[PDB]
């Protein structure tokens, strides 16, 4: 897929058997998903963004399918206004920005 | 160019008469620049992201050259942690997201 940017780049993902919508974000180092139950151990972390810092639960080596492509890596879960797929996962599906 | 996502995608931009380094942010609807005295009128605006909102000043019709690509649109100036080139300007340089 060659995704143009006139609209927000929304993609369907499947995490924990659950389908959700997420924004492919090249300005995010990591991947933060809204509060949900995820099987596994998780370590408490803090990340920051434009408005400041938020507390998240950190899950390692989670299997996640982004637009059909699979990836296995870290997923942070917490109070984000929107689900974001960061660079840690976008590199796994071989996404690049072009112009 | 084709930008890979192993590292933050940073490019040099030109606003007003100065050179800067900005991050191409596919998950930013808007463009927000670090604090700087740009001549011209503006309106107060509130912008949010992860963690909350920040107050910014809004300038319209500003010309920015990004990666040797001139565009023109609204720029928001405020105490942002990084210069962020959003979709309002990315669509003007014809940038796509491909995986
Ligand atoms: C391996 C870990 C690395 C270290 C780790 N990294 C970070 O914290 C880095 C700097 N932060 C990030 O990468 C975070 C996302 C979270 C994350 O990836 O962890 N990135 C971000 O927050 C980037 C911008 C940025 C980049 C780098 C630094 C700071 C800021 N923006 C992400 C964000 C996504 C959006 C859909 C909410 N976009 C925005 O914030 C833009 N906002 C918008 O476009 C709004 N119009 C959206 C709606 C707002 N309102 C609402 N939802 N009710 C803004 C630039 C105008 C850490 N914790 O220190």
């Amino acid at each position: 897929p060659q995704i143009t940017l006139w609209k927000r780049p929304l993609v369907t993902i499947k995490i924990g058997g659950q389908l959700k919508e997420a924004l492919l974000d090249t300005g995010a180092d990591d991947t933060v998903i809204e509060e949900m139950s995820l099987p596994g151990r998780w370590e408490p972390k803090m990340i920051g963004g434009i408005g400041g810092f938020i507390k998240v639960r950190q899950y390692d080596q989670i299997i996640i399918e982004i637009a059909g492509h699979k990836a296995i890596g870290t997923v942070l879960v917490g109070p984000t206004p929107v689900n974001i797929i960061g660079r840690n996962l976008l590199t796994q599906i071989g996404a690049t920005l072009n112009f």
